[PDB]
């Protein structure tokens, strides 16, 4: 059929939750049997989030094909079944980098390359590439309407609406309707000025999503409906909610999907939100609760562990366990000591880069292993576990990673190019994306995944030194998973411990609220068993 | 002292002559003993005009250091003594290319690169680099105020005005004051809306340069003065003129330089425009007139030969000769024949690339040589002269250039890598910028330049094949100039002809109206001698 | 029958000619059998042009019902048959005067009166009032888009477009496309910025009228067409012309009327512009030429005599005569003398108010009566003719009007309440609009009109003193027209003269290029015969 497009923009302020709204609406349309997809347009000059620090942009989400993207794609995969790829997230820097490469190559035939139409042509080509092949395509424009940085994005999508037509395009505008105490009522004036910004660039909104700390009354929605020349049913109230999994139900309660299916002339059955109602049911009726400590180095911005924090909540839904996540600075463990790690039913060390705070994570891993506290290490959290076991069990003095101490005697973690031993003898590139992993029989993860092979996503450089691995294995450490040709260690386990698993890949990128994740489900389940054993 | 900046912008329309106004004002300030310089900001995505076709952007001006720049720098060097370089002209594509390279290198330290401040910081760094070291710096912003493409340029210079202060910065805004027949008066309303555009981005004009097909009356300047909150003496009338060399006198007659020197607290004597009054004197009182035919391939846009056409007028000033330049399509010579080249006192073949129309230039060179018509070839015009002489005198059948016929038997013009002969035997990279050339004694150019060595600017790839040169020399052709180590032929001359000179470099880039050029002066002088010999 | 609306605005500059383009477009639709009407929305604070000076704003047009309106209603009546009224022109001052009246009256029930919606509703009420009853209604908005003085007008008609819908509303935008000599081409950038201003206030154009000193090439129109997201048929080129009577044909040749009939779903035959083609042919092929001097006091602004100058040209179309109008300051006749009136085939003294320059008009009328030069006096031009005849034929020393000399012995012109005589004895207030007039048999105007009664429009206060009239009638003067019950003198004629007529009404408000006017046709015809005799 004909591909339909829903352009999503926001005004007044920036942190309106544009991606959450687009993902929630896409879950409704998908629930009606429609083939839906989402993409994100960022107005940054960075070519991709690969260079951005975690404390600035958030987590670096990794798709299946190995693309480093904005974390909004994690929201997309946690709401709809469609798998994101590189074509679902591009930036202004990517556009200019592509146009500049075509010009120097001479593909513009000596013409003068301009913002209009050449930059806008490059944007339309990418929006079409990621969209064509689906029924409805949701395009989220980053930034606030009225700023310089998103003007090429808005002018580009305006040309698509003209060329495609109003029977297959919709402009959905999020706006802020703030409440004033001195007025006792929410205020529509910021929406008035924001919609006037869209008109001055040739965009007429079709749907207004009103964001506020409370429901926007029907009287105030009527003023917005008349000022914007849209039907009253096209003005939706989106109040602040405690759980984002309720937002799909809120939009359907106001007929947002019925208005979109009508405008696009799509004949599809009513949405069946039973799976989202079940997710809300499990979250609202827990049996017990636990406290899991997440010891990392980017705690100053909790969004640096977005998918990890969300996957922990998913492990609680499947076990009916309420999870209280306690962010603990690993550098505080370096100075104040282990005393800060008391009162935890489980310990998780997420990934990261840089030596700052690593020794605090190595001390944290030793504390969880010796005191039989359920432990889950991811990427860097696996390295600090291998370093702890090699030092304090295998008696490898000052064993470390070449990333932190290049001239160490026992480089248990190093690049494949650097593999050596304690004598210096040798043998005779960022890994990104999904890769198959072979699980070892009689291992804990072989039972959790209930499969001989699995597929997880990577983002790391330094690997386990296979030259020093067999000595650590003789000390009791277990290898639970290998991958590829070089038999690189992917998962390690410590027997004689209630639950101690560490993996090289990032399992949080495959966890969803409706399906959970086998690793996090067993990790949270072991946390409640540890808590109950403290009668 | 402290560097002062004059930002030059334009509104209403694009073809206001912003560069002509900035260059004319810089000639006045320089005439007062001030160290002045100019720079041009282009909002194109091209990294430099090196890829733009001549029929689209105009001529590709070449500075001394070898930079391919916008032709507005030709206006700069023809008005002030300061020599332009690469730092006097950059584009939006250059800015983004520099910022993108810094990001991938990691110089931004994992931060999020944004339009503000990172793109605006990159613009301010370049404006300061080309300016610091001078008293007054004129910064011309391309495009029309109110468009998307020049918004980063305007926001960047607005931050410089705040940081530097209003005692060392001035905003000069060119505007259109059109005349309406039904109103019998010029209209100030387009200026009203244009100045409102500047206010909405944080810029208040200090000087209004009113462009119109007639002088803007003092009554209409008063309305503009009040609407813009500027003194009446800051509203200048710039009517359409027959000669751009009169514009320096028009601006000084209205005290534009006195207002700038006062605002900047510069104590300097009154401008002495005697050299510009002398240039206007020579142009207005010619003795005879001639008609010179310029046979090229980019005639559809006369700006493709901007500096060449201007240097021909400079040769007439020094000889008191009025020059009627007749643009003749070389491709018309291919089909209609030589009959179109009748009635010319001189023939000039300028540079170019591509085989289209080259055979018409080869026929044109043969016509000028056989009929004793003064001929001047530049770059490509020199190649077609060498091809003509090798074919029709040296009897080298189908002699050509490898740029046009790669497998020709006599590649008299080819890359140094391709140098071969008629038997195929061999011997045992764009040239850009100024290079020294050694003139041969008893040659025509040795007397015109009156020097053993000269310096001219290059822009070409294909050179004279030194393997086939000595056979052409035996046929009568003369080598007048060589350069560098490889003794590459720079100038050729045909004896037994009143005036026949062809050079590889572009001499039009060094010609000015106040100083002329020795080559063009002798070329135009020989044209009037040919015209007089037709009694 | 659903009434359609065509909103007409303009940008870049003010002097685009919005009214002429609206009247020309209305002439095409009317030529197809449609009932059309035009409106004018002025953003001035003046309640009506009655207070505005002639030398500053132009002529004060008078409709049939007696309304003092902008002169653009003169262009309207000269292009379509529909008669204008008070409902076809209102200003911002009128809107605020209405709203303030309803407020103190208590019609707003103690509510807070605001610009939106109260001021905008008052505008929409008046646009509907003048529009309903027709097929197509053209509403011209004064001012330039982007200025603040016309923002309520633009928001009001924007609300009407939503209520009515795009099936019965159109936005036609006039814009300037200037030519640059340094570029050798016209520039569309001002149109870009002006259209963006329209979008900022919620208006999207449907038709673009490109004004320039030359035809806008099809390449530049296609660039404007896609920038505004309109079909290339909706971008019309309207170059500068030598005669406004060519504009209806120029718009039809580009299919502007067909696009409007299509958008409004109207099925009507092709426009028949045979009358306008005849007007263009007559103007382009004159046989002889005359020079008619217009001696007045408002020559400082030519627009002060807009309909008079236009009616003189219509008198030349009916006679195939090229009329070369020469504006002469009557105050110059006072100082330089009669020598200024030399070399004129006819003399016209228009109307006005104030004693300044009147004595020069009295001298001018005497020069035409004594030298047998065709003369036409309108309103004040009739007073100076009566004053001249009373002084130099009836021997009434210093005969004058009480408007100028209140205590003159012979007040031949005075208010009806002031009527006295030379001894002081007495007998036992604006006139505006159309009033029937009775013509006297065996008179000149009786023949020209070919009717016993006529209807013309008035604008004056001072009448002919009927107490002193019989003495002037005995001296030779003849009364050719009377009106009403008081038998007020409307037309006077001087016998033993080739062509000497003076009337109190304003006949120029009835003249059209297609029908002319009996008075002006005979006036210019007399000038041609006078020119042949010299
Ligand atoms: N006139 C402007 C001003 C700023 N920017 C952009 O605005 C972005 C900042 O967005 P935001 O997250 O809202 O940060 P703040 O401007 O600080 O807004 P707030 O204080 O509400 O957080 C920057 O990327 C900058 O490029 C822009 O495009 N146009
Ligand atoms: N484009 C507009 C629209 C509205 N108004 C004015 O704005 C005023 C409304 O004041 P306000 O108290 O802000 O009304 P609301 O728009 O309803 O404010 P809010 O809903 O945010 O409480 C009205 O008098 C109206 O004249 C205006 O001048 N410009
Ligand atoms: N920001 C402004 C400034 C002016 N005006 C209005 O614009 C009108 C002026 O009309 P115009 O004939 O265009 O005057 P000028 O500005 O002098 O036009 P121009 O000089 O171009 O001939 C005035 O009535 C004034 O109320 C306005 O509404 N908005
Ligand atoms: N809203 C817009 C529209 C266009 N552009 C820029 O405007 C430039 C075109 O400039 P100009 O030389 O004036 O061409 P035209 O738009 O065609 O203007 P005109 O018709 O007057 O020649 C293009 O580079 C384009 O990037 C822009 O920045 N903002």
């Amino acid at each position: 059929m004909t591909t339909n497009y829903i352009f999503v923009t926001g005004g007044v302020v920036s942190s309106l939750g544009k991606g959450i709204a687009a993902a929630s609406l896409a879950a409704i349309l998908e629930a009606r049997g429609l083939n839906v997809t989402i993409m994100k347009l960022d107005p940054y000059i960075n070519v991709d989030p690969g260079t951005m620090s975690p404390i600035q942009h958030g987590e670096v989400f990794v798709t299946e094909d190995g693309a480093e993207t904005d974390l909004d794609l994690g929201h997309y995969e946690r709401f709809i079944r469609t798998k994101m790829s590189r074509r679902n997230n591009f930036t202004t820097g990517r556009i200019y980098s592509d146009v500049l490469r075509k010009e120097r190559r001479g593909d513009y035939l000596g013409a003068t390359v301009q913002v209009i139409p050449h930059i806008t042509n490059a944007i339309k080509e990418r929006v079409l590439e990621g969209g064509e092949g689906h029924d409805v395509v949701l395009v989220e424009i980053g930034g606030t309407v009225g700023d310089i940085e998103s003007l090429p994005f808005l002018e580009a999508i305006r040309q698509m609406a003209v060329e495609i037509g109003r029977e297959h395009t919709l402009f959905m505008h999020l706006t802020l309707v703030p409440y004033m105490a001195a007025s006792g009522e929410v205020k529509t004036k910021p929406t008035q000025h924001s919609v006037k910004e869209l008109l001055s660039i040739g965009i007429q909104p079709d749907i207004l999503i009103c964001r506020s700390d409370r429901a926007v009354p029907a009287n105030e929605r009527a003023k917005i409906a008349l000022f914007c020349n849209v039907p009253e049913k096209a003005v939706i109230s989106l109040k602040d909610v405690d759980s984002i999994y309720k937002i799909p139900g809120l939009l359907k309660s106001q007929g947002l999907d019925d208005y979109i299916c009508k405008r696009f002339s799509l004949n599809c059955p009513e949405a069946n939100l039973s799976e989202w109602e079940q997710v809300i049911f499990e979250e609202a009726n827990p049996v017990s609760e636990v406290t899991i400590g997440m010891v990392g180095k980017y705690i100053e911005l909790p969004d640096a562990y977005k998918s990890v924090i969300e996957a922990l909540k998913h492990g609680g839904l499947k076990n009916r366990v309420s999870v209280n996540i306690k962010l603990i600075d690993s550098q505080d463990v370096e100075t104040r000591g282990v005393e800060i790690l008391k009162g935890l039913d489980a310990i998780l060390v997420p990934g990261g880069f840089g030596y700052r705070g690593v020794e605090g994570m190595i001390t944290t891993a030793r504390f969880a292993r010796e005191n039989n506290i359920p432990y889950l290490g991811i990427c860097l959290g696996m390295q600090v576990a291998l370093i702890d076991y090699a030092r304090h069990v295998a008696n490898m003095e000052n064993a470390n990673s070449t990333e932190f101490v290049p001239d160490c005697k026992y480089p248990v973690v190093a690049l494949i190019t650097e593999w050596r031993d304690e004598n210096g003898n040798v043998e005779v590139t960022m890994r990104l994306g999904a890769q198959q992993c072979q699980l070892v029989d009689d291992s804990l993860v072989r039972q959790l995944y209930n499969a001989p092979t699995i597929v997880e996503r990577h983002r790391h450089r330094y690997e386990v030194n296979n030259m020093l691995l067999k000595q650590i294995e003789d000390a009791g450490l277990r290898v639970a998973g290998r991958s590829g040709d070089d038999q690189l260690v992917e998962i390690i386990e410590v027997p004689n411990h209630p639950w101690f698993v560490a993996c090289q890949f990032h399992p949080e990128f495959t966890s969803t609220p409706r399906d959970g994740h086998p690793l996090f489900a067993g990790f949270v389940k072991a946390a409640s068993e540890f808590q109950k054993r403290q009668a």
